DNA sequence: CGATCACGGGG
DNA sequence: GCGTACGTGATCG
């Protein structure tokens, strides 16, 4: 009708299904329902008589057979060429798994199409609807929770503690202790608390819950003690209960008529950091520090009943950012589906291949082009395998005042001048065609290509944007209008990546190489352009480079870059723009993607080598940081080759608190399941042995133990461990922990591992 | 060697 | 749900 779509999903009635339209519509939620959309696939038959054997095809499931319901003759378009094939219509969603390999098998079909589209999606592509348009304002809710936790301990095993949320109206704690803070209610127990949140949550009655990591922490952790508890979570509009989805090896919550919007995906992908805590984002958006409250220090203020005001600000503060950021966040998301005509939701939780593949798909139904199939995974193998010719080692050494280029928005206008598209690749009886330098791939120039087409009114959509937001008075469309700029932008920089994405459908090794070869002339031109300015290009990648003038000023650099800049963007025909990035006060680089800088501000910005993670020990996390520090703060490499042979030496000599030892593993299946025991699996097992509850989810703690053979037989768990009885292993603490940790990072001062030790 | 298995965020 | 990440690095067998 009228209203703004923030969700689609499908319900089963009577075995049928209906689609639900979830919209906003001048602040009211509105539900749509369709019983009239039909699940369908594609099969490109050797001959029309065969549709007869064909059409009769059947399979199983909830204990009835599965019938093609009709069969229908369509024209469409197949890499560029008219291409006739049959659409095989279904009851139910579900009854395409259960057939489509039923079809395939068969000898009179060639192929089948487009039979793993989610039938909320098909239903948004194929009905023309785009999630997010319109000026509808819709509601946030923040929402976190604090626990009770013991290292090891199962997933669960401990209460709730504190529940907080927070909105425009502020941040607010439910906790079960007396707490004497403003905005802490006090209720009787955990049971009392959770429902205290579900009255929240269907009282503020929000469009977007916004978490932070609720996916995989706060939602999983609530249900698992509603069902403890045996209480229910309607938190869905409909009252259902929020759902978990395995997205992968971990796990996705959606809400019904809502948008969980976890920003832990969303900022993962937006910015770079070396560690996605809430506190290290919160500081990188708003330049503002926020204290981290560690889960023994919340445990020890809960079980003693001392410091619980320090553990509710705690909680207050983690809603009040979440909230913010939230805010922050959300319009660009919201941009994002918009474009790609997907929900926020999905949207949200996707990397850029998949949003281009999005919006691929839509486009493909728009122009009656069968789109092609997801590769199988021997083809996704010879994909990953894949050679491409034609980006040199970086410099060794430190370097000072380090000026960053980005270059990627001129491969969308390459692709676009060369017609650069799989169904223009290598076309017989082709009358005019463009060469590849180097590589000799031809593309067909008699017709566009599809994705060239598809990037031309992208990058032209933009420019209608950027002039409309030049001649607007009104502040807040020129807002709306630079998030939806920004988004194209984001999208059209992201075909390049996809033509080499091994899981997409308009995969083409040829397209991506050929893009890269005619780039190459212009990223030359520009290093040619950089020396001859005295510029000294440090390193280079299709993405950017990095550069300096070896002895000049500051100012005098950032100067000329930008003077550069702004030069070479006069030079380059069309929309083939260069950017600068950034300034750093020092930087080093390793190889492609692996480097360390350190802005003015000094803070420390690296690409592919930090170590933070909990499978690594302390001591060698905390040399790294040791080593970046002593390099980029203090221009030291010779202290960071010291800071190493002393740490090793002190490894030897069991100078080293066994603390720094431990290595944590998680156990993710039932213990017997597993095919190769490693050291936490071999210490999970004696655990299970004394009678521990293993179960996945829980993180194991272990020590390596001085021995003969594999490290599985001499790991001892954290809580065996006896100082005065126990030998750690200095030669693995060393080799296979505190020099792999470091040996990357001065391999670009010219050290090998072996001058790392006394 | 190829195969297998872990990481991130949260408490 | 017309589904189940990603890319990378250590250790087992
Ligand atoms: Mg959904
Ligand atoms: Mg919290």
């Amino acid at each position: 009708h009228a209203g703004m779509i923030i969700d689609a999903d499908y319900i089963t009635e009577d075995g049928k299904p209906i689609i639900r339209i979830f919209k906003k519509e001048k602040g009211e939620f509105k539900v749509e329902y369709d019983r009239t959309f039909r699940p369908y696939i594609y099969a490109l038959l050797k001959d029309d008589s065969a549709i007869d054997e064909v059409k009769k095809i059947t399979a199983e499931r909830h204990g009835k057979i599965v019938r093609i319901t009709e069969v229908e003759k369509v024209q469409k378009k197949f890499l560029g060429r008219p291409i006739e094939v049959w659409k095989l219509y279904l009851e139910h969603p579900q009854d395409v798994p259960a057939i489509r390999e039923k079809i395939r098998e068969h000898p009179a079909v060639v192929d089948i199409f487009e039979y793993d589209i989610p039938f909320a999606k098909r239903y948004l592509i194929d009905k023309g609807l785009t999630p997010m348009e319109g000026n509808e304002e819709l509601t946030f809710l923040a929402v976190d929770i604090e626990t009770l936790y013991h290292e090891g301990e199962e997933f669960g095993k401990g209460p709730i503690i504190m529940i907080s949320y927070a909105d425009e109206e502020g941040a607010k704690v439910i906790t079960w202790k007396s707490i004497d803070l403003p905005y802490v209610e006090v209720v009787s127990s955990e049971r009392e608390m959770i429902k205290r949140l579900v009255k929240v949550i269907r009282e503020k009655d929000p469009d977007v819950i916004i978490t932070y990591n609720g996916d995989n922490f706060a939602f999983p952790y609530l249900l698992k003690r509603a069902e403890k508890l045996g209480i229910k979570l309607p938190l869905g509009r409909d009252n259902s209960e929020p759902k978990m989805q395995r997205m992968g090896d971990s796990l996705a919550v959606e809400i019904k008529g809502r948008i969980h919007f976890d920003l832990f995906p969303v900022i993962r992908r937006t910015i770079n950091l070396p560690t996605y805590t809430l506190e290290a984002v919160y500081e990188a958006i708003f330049g503002k520090s926020k204290e981290k409250v560690y889960a023994h220090e919340i445990a020890e203020a809960w079980e003693t009943g001392k410091g619980l005001e320090r553990v509710a600000k705690y909680s207050m503060e983690d809603a009040k950012v979440t909230f913010e950021l939230g805010k922050e966040f959300f319009p660009m998301e919201a941009q994002l589906a918009r474009l790609v005509g997907q929900p926020v939701w999905d949207v949200s939780r996707s990397s850029t291949g998949n949003l281009v593949e999005w919006f691929l798909l839509r486009k493909a139904y728009e122009r009656n082009e069968l789109a092609p199939n997801k590769p199988d995974e021997r083809e996704y193998e010879r994909r990953l395998r894949e050679s491409y010719e034609g980006v040199k080692e970086p410099e060794k050494g430190l370097w000072e005042g380090i000026v960053s280029l980005d270059f990627r928005s001129l491969y969308p206008s390459i692709i676009i001048t060369h017609n650069v598209s799989p169904d223009t690749l290598n076309r017989e009886n082709c009358k005019e065609y463009d060469v590849a330098p180097q590589v000799g791939h031809r593309f067909c120039k008699d017709f566009p290509g599809f994705i060239p087409s598809l990037l031309g009114n992208l990058l032209e959509e933009r420019q209608k944007i950027k002039k409309r937001m030049k001649e607007s008075k009104d502040p807040v469309e020129k807002k709306l209008l630079d998030y939806r700029q920004r988004a194209i932008k984001i999208l059209a920089n992201s075909y390049y990546g996809y033509y080499g994405y091994a899981k997409a459908r308009w995969y083409c090794k040829e397209c991506a190489e050929s893009v890269t070869a005619w780039g190459r002339q212009y990223i030359d031109l520009v290093r040619r352009e950089l020396e001859s300015r005295g510029f000294k290009v440090l390193y280079i990648d299709t993405d950017g480079l990095y550069a300096t003038i070896p002895g000049a000023k500051h100012e005098e650099i950032k100067e000329k870059a930008l003077k550069f800049v702004e030069y070479i963007n006069s030079k380059l025909p069309g929309l083939l723009e260069l950017e600068y990035e950034g300034f750093y006060a020092r930087g080093f680089f390793v190889t492609k993607k692996k480097y360390a800088l350190i802005d003015e501000e000094g803070k420390i910005v690296t690409r592919g080598l930090e170590i933070v993670r909990r499978d690594w020990s302390e001591i060698a996390k905390e040399t790294q940081a040791k080593v970046l520090e002593a390099i980029l703060k203090h221009g030291n490499v010779d202290e960071a080759v010291k800071i190493v042979k002393e740490v090793t030496e002190k490894l030897s000599k069991y100078e080293i608190p066994p603390e720094k030892l431990v290595i944590y593993e998680q156990i993710t299946r039932p213990l017997s399941e597993y095919k190769a025991i490693g050291p936490h699996v071999a210490v999970a097992k004696r655990l299970a042995a004394k009678g521990v509850k293993v179960k996945p989810g829980m993180v194991i703690g272990y020590i390596v133990l001085r021995g003969d053979g594999p490290i599985s037989k001499r790991a001892i768990a954290i809580e065996e461990f006896d100082p005065k009885k126990h030998k750690y292993d200095a030669e693995y603490y060393i080799e296979n922990q505190v020099l792999p940790a470091v040996e990357r990072i001065l391999r670009a001062f010219g050290y090998r591992k072996e001058d790392l030790k006394y």
